[PDB]
Parts: structure tokens; sequence; C-alpha cells
């Protein structure tokens, strides 16, 4: 009988307890490593006088083992000054993983924030647990047997891509001209374009070359880096109406909500911003404020795969597009469990860290049926190591 | 090399992608099945004269078969009409499922919804899908190894548990407080006790008894079912503030918003509502409109797992502490996956339908080690369906 006049209680034949058979973590293994560029690049922040041509990308990396048997690596990583103080922390909090069950990823989340926090929940520290939090995403995902998008569940087993990597400002138009080409050739979905250099009218004789050799109906989007100032950014946005870009990225300092916004609702090309943000709250108050058409969150910038699945529920519940920024090995699942169609963005740079490759055919990039993320550390990766520590002791 | 002067693309040494490899739903089979309630059941919607009493329960089952071998259960229910519907929109749509990646729930879940889009994205229809989002959570879990609040990342490993089957109108205060030993003396957590009927001065009376009997430490809160107007649900809370009630239930209309919002503001005591919401949209309504201190989603009436996690993340980022309705044998995963602690609802009801029961102790119901939804469909639940219906052909 379902019920009676009184009360009834069923008693547990089986009280064996998730708690006490649960997987416990027993091993993890951090490293810095620096990613060398041997040509230097240069974004406007550069010719603007902000900062210096990059040289270099730091890397940190964590791996993580169970007793049970599962292993699970993620990394997040700094241009410029950065990379020393993510895994100075990321080594200051990792033993706290030792004995948890790996499965409860924002309760372990939690911890690590708690064991930080005099250091906050954005920026630097969480910045330090990214390379954890994600490693335990491509863990589970693992455990499931299935590439990371599917165990997010995804809409779409490619997505289209295009590619930022050739179109920096230290580089010659003819050169430009000539890896558009290239890019093309290999089956690239677009082109980004840098902008925003302090001689406005060069851009614009860039950017018109860039159009006139790629067609009319070839995506093409532009990137200013935050480099102008509201005046500057609506008198470009005008001229630039023409190009029918996909998008004009960073207008302004990636904080000017109110500015950005603005230049949202009087230009009819998409705007798309948010990769510098280190936080949900961060991305959300730009969310609320409409700064942009597009949002483009960073999994490691944001403190992880965790936040990064917020905040995609909050862009996609005020009905903007995903534009994930950098690292595609991890966002290319990220925005294959997008609702709305994404753009995922290329750079090589980060090609020689992994023994497997991507495959990027007719503009999309396809989700391989490797499990997790997908990737495994390359020799490569240890030799670009500078420092290294570990905790607890391989199963 | 990181990069050159020009561009260069790494290619794929493994093409074979996650598309052609994915598993694939072979089998379905849905059932409608009747809970019979020997004992008739009277809240306060009974008293005022809006309903009947409640005499049984309609339970929809959803089975599916992948080709791989993986099997997910799931169910959505009904009190009073509304389980002929739900069972004839989920016959009329099940066949969809055929032939896909179980793994992609949301893309199936919008897949399911354009085959229906006649017919809404909130109510019936929904409820239709529940019973599948469910199954395909369920079967996640378990292609994992791991009970469902482990594949969603648990924050605890029990939840606090009141029970509410033994506290009805219907029901002599006297058979009441029988009620609340019995449920005391089996671990409860705590009690819920139904008010809102006509006579207020009886209502006081009986929750006075019962704070009398439990003492006053227990958790003890009340159900008004919707049946008081603004007037009485002021007046009514003013003269609880004393019984230091965990929070009051259903004041007033499931949709007066502001109603709801200006008890809240109003009294110390929490107010809780929303089991009769039957999307995540109309919960977005009640949780931006401050309607309440306690959410209280129900997956099976808010179209399943799905919505239900995008609801507590909306509830949890505005601070709300969450208290699912009914079917604990699903709502026990999902709170534990909560941030915050949340309370468990517990019927005796749906013990009959599943071979395993949940183990309550020390006021908590435990999860145990079993994977997914951790139950499977007992003979009585075949033999209280009434009708069933079945696609594609078992692996
Ligand atoms: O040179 C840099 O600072 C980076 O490569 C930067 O331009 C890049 O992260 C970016 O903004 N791409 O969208
Ligand atoms: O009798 C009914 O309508 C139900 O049992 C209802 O009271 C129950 O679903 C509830 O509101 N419990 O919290
Ligand atoms: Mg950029
Ligand atoms: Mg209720």
């Amino acid at each position: 009988s379902a019920n009676s006049d009184a009360v009834t209680y069923a008693k547990a034949a089986n009280t064996r307890t998730a708690a006490e058979t649960g997987d416990r973590i027993e091993w993890v293994k951090l490293s810095l490593a620096f990613l060398p560029l041997a040509t230097p690049v240069s974004d406007a922040k550069v010719l603007t006088g902000r900062q210096k041509p990059l040289t270099e990308v730091a890397i940190i990396i964590a791996e993580i083992r169970s007793r049970d048997g599962f292993e699970g690596v993620g990394f997040s990583y700094s241009k410029r000054a950065g990379g020393q103080g993510i895994y100075a922390h990321a080594k200051e909090i990792a033993d706290n993983l030792l004995g948890e069950d790996p499965n409860d990823i924002d309760k372990i989340y939690t911890k690590l924030l708690w064991a930080g926090a005099s250091v906050g929940r954005s920026g630097m520290a969480v910045q330090a647990i990214s390379p954890i939090d994600i490693a335990l995403w491509d863990m589970k995902a693992k455990r499931a047997g299935l590439p990371l998008a599917k165990l997010l569940g995804a809409h779409r087993d490619s997505v289209q891509c295009y590619n930022t990597s050739g179109g920096f400002l230290h580089t010659p138009l003819d050169q430009v001209l000539k890896n558009v080409v290239i890019s093309r050739e290999n089956g690239i979905g677009g082109i980004k374009l840098k902008v925003g250099q302090p001689n406005c009218a060069e851009d614009i004789r860039r950017l018109t070359a860039v159009r006139e050799a790629l067609g009319d109906e070839f995506p093409l989007m532009v990137d200013a880096n935050q480099q102008w100032d509201r005046e500057t950014a609506i008198r470009m946005g005008r001229k630039m109406e023409q190009f029918n870009l996909i998008w004009i990225e960073e207008p302004l300092d990636a904080y000017d909500i109110e500015g950005h916004a603005q230049l949202a609702a009087a230009l009819d090309t998409p705007i798309a911003t948010g990769e510098m943000l280190t936080s949900f709250r961060e991305h959300e108050q730009l969310i609320l404020g409409n700064a942009s058409d597009f949002v483009q969150p960073d999994a490691p910038r944001v403190g992880g795969i965790s936040p990064f699945l917020k905040i995609m529920d909050l862009a996609a519940k005020h009905g903007r597009k995903l534009a994930p920024h950098f690292a595609m090995e991890v966002h290319l699942h990220l925005s294959a469990a997008y609702p709305l169609e994404p753009w995922l963005e290329h750079f090589e740079w980060l090609n020689p860290l992994f023994n497997e490759q991507l495959e990027l055919r007719d503009g999309r990039m396809w989700i391989s049926d490797r499990h997790g993320l997908g990737f495994t550390l390359s020799e490569q990766a240890r030799r670009w190591t500078q420092l290294t520590c570990e905790f607890g002791k391989r199963p």
C-alpha cells in the first residue's frame, strides 16, 4: 500500500553509502612551463605603448590521479606576468586535494577557495584553481568514457573556427595576406584581424585589403584589444559597417561596461568582449549591462570549467552568442555544449604541448572520440617545464 | 616552435570523431501506472472545496536502452488529472529518441520540444519530457559508474529530511501526534503540518499541539497549499512567529508573486513556494520577484533534471535555500548537489514502485552507492501499470 491512516517508513536493505565507496585523490603534480614564441607578438596594446611584445606563454599544468585508477589533466596560462603567481598559489593549496572524492568538483572548488580566502574569489587565485578544476572535469569525462563535450552534453559535433595568430600588428600587410591564404587553404572558417593602432587609417587600409582578398562572404572579424577611446570606437565602428564583420572585439577597456553597451546599441555590427575578465561575477556585470552581442569567456582566466559553465548559462539566458577566447583545446568542448551557434578561436601556439592535434576541416574544428579533453602531455611540455612539485603518492 | 612569422596548422593523426563513435538509443518503453492510496488524502485544497480527496497518483515511466548496453529509467507523475495527457504526449514524441546519442541530453530535449512545438515549453508537454530527461541523466550517471549526485557533483552525502505524509488535514489531531512520534522514532529530521483550512483557529490549535509535542527545537514547518488570501496570510503569519517554523509554505496562490514577496519581507519566518510551477521561466518570475526564502522546484513538474539544474543555479545566485517538492527518489540527488544546506521532503507513497529503499537516519536521508538514481522498477510497478508502449528494439 502506498499509504495508511498513520505514516510508515521503508528500511534500506543496503545502507552501503556513496560516501564510503567513492573514489579518492591520492596524487597531484603541478608544473609551470613556458611556451617560447620565436616571433615576438604585438597586438594594439604594444603599439600604444601599454605593453612590450609577447615572447612566451606561461602554462600551469595540473595532473591528478585517483585511488581507483583514474587520471585527469588540465591547465591555465598567463600571457606576460602572472604565471609565477598562479603556479605558486596552486602549489600552496594543492595538498587540500588529497583524500577528496574527485567527483565533487564544486565541493572541492569551495574548499580551495576557503584555503585561500585571503586572496579572493576572482583573478589569479581562481586561475590557480583552473588547472585543477579542469583536470577534475577531464577525469570525470574519462571515468564515463566520453569526450568532455559529451559528458557536458553537446549541441554540435564540431564548431566554426577562425584564426587569430595570422592577423597581428607586428605582421606586415603583405604577410597578413599570405597568412589568410595559408589559413583558408587549411580549412579555417574565418579570419580575425588585429586593429586599434594609433594610425587609424592604416588599420582601415589593412582591413579593406583583407576583405578584398577574402571576398564578400568569408567570415571576418576585428580585435582592438581595448585600445580605442569611446570617440574613436564609434568613429571606427561606423566606418567598418561596410565590411560586414562578424564582430568588433574589445573596442574599449574591458571594464567600460556602458561604453561597450553604447557601441553595441549604436552599431548593427556585433560587439564582442570579455576575454580579460577573471570570474563569473565580472562577466555577470558586463552581461547585466548589455555590454556585448558576443560573450567571450576564457575558462583558464575565470577559474576553470565550473565557473565557465555558469557564465555560459547566463549568456544564453540573455540571448548572447558565445566565442570563447584562446585555449581551443578546452573551449572546443565548452562551445560544443553551448545552445546557440558559437565560434572557436585558433592559435597554433599550444600544439607542441600535446601529442594529439585537433582536426580542422571545412571551416570547423571537429571533436575527436578521445576521452575528456582528448589530449596527453608531450615530451616537449616536459622539456619546457621550469618548476614542478608533487603531493601524495602515485596509485 | 609555438609560432612563426606566418601561420601554421597542426594535422590530426586520428580524425576518428565523437559523432561516429558515440552510443545510440535503440529502445524506449513508456508506462502509465497508478499508485493507489488506501487512505484518501486531503490538504487545505480539499477543505476549501477547490478539489476532491486524492485517491491515487499517476506515474509516467520511461525506460531507455542504448546500443552499447546502457539503460536509464526516469519518471514524472500527476496528482489528480494530468497523467493521461503526460503519457499520451510522451507516447506521441518518444520515437524521436531512436538513433540519438543519449549523452546529448539538451540536444535531445530541444528536439523533443520542436517535435511538440505547438503545445508549448511549460506545463504538461515538458512533464512528458521529464521521464525521458531523467532517464537519460540516470543513464549517464550509470555510464560513469556513479550515483547521480556524484555525477552532478555533491556538496553533502546526505540531506536533512522532513515528513509531510503524516500531517494532512484529513487526519485527526490525535493521529497526527501519533504520526509525529512514529516519524521521529524512525529518524525523521523534521515535521511539516498542513494548514490553511477555513477554520483558522483549528489550525492554530493543531499547530500549537504539534510544537508542544515536539519540543522547542525540532524542525517544524507548515503548508497552506495556496489556501489563504493576503489578509489571512499575514494574520496567520504574525501568529505563527512564536512557533519558530523553518518555513510557511504556499501561503498564497502559486502565482501571487507580489503577495509572497510581501509576506517574505514582512515576516522573519521564512516563506517557501514553487512546487506548482511547471518550468524554469515560471520559477524565474518568482525568484526575480523575491517571492520566497526557500525555492521549491519539482523536477518532474518543471520538465526534468535539466531545467531543474538551471533553477537551482538561479536560486543559489539569489541566495535562496532549496527544498524540492515530493519525488525524494530524484530530489535526493539534486539537493545533494545544491551549494546551500537544503531540505528533502518525505512521503512513503512511492516506496512500492522500487526494489530499493532509501536509508533515513539521524534526521537525514543518505545517498546510497547505487548508480544513477539508484532504483530499479519493482514487480508492483508493473502490476500497477495500466498502459504501455515501446519503440525500437531491445539491444
Ligand atoms: O598578444 C597578446 O597579448 C595576446 O596574443 C592577445 O592578443 C590574445 O590573447 C587575444 O586577445 N586574442 O583574441
Ligand atoms: O494532496 C495533495 O494534493 C498533495 O499530496 C499535496 O498536498 C503535496 O503535493 C504537497 O503540497 N506537499 O508538499
Ligand atoms: Mg581578443
Ligand atoms: Mg507543499
